[PDB]
């Protein structure tokens, strides 16, 4: 795989890391 | 790390992610 | 071919995870402030 993919991989987990954990958490104050 | 193994790890992680974000605030309510 | 070292990649993950952790636990932290 190349460092293209990668470097989009990991950035993309980093925001969508956060974006989950908030998602989640204002599921939760419904 | 293959396109395969890549795929697994993108998918483990992410369901993963959902869990744990739920495990903190499931423990953090109680 | 630049072939990642499993080591590395293990890691990586594990990093990802407390990361994670961490994260959730900020929100958590400061949504009840
Ligand atoms: C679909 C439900 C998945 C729930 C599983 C929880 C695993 C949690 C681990 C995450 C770290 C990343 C590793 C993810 C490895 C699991 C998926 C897998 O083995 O992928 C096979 C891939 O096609 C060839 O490596
Ligand atoms: C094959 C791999 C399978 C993948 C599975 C691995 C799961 C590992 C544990 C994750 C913590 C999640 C614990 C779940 C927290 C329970 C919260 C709960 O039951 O309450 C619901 C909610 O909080 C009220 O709306
Ligand atoms: C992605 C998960 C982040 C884990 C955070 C754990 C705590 C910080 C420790 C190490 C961070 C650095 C390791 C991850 C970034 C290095 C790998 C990288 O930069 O991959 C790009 C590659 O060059 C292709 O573009
Ligand atoms: C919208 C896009 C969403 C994208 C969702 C991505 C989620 C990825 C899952 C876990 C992060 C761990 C990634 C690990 C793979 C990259 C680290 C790696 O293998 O780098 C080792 C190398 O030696 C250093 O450059
Ligand atoms: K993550």
């Amino acid at each position: 795989v190349s460092p293209g993919v990668l470097a989009g991989i990991v950035v993309g987990d980093l925001v969508l890391t956060v974006l989950i954990a908030l998602a989640v958490y204002f599921l939760g104050r419904l």
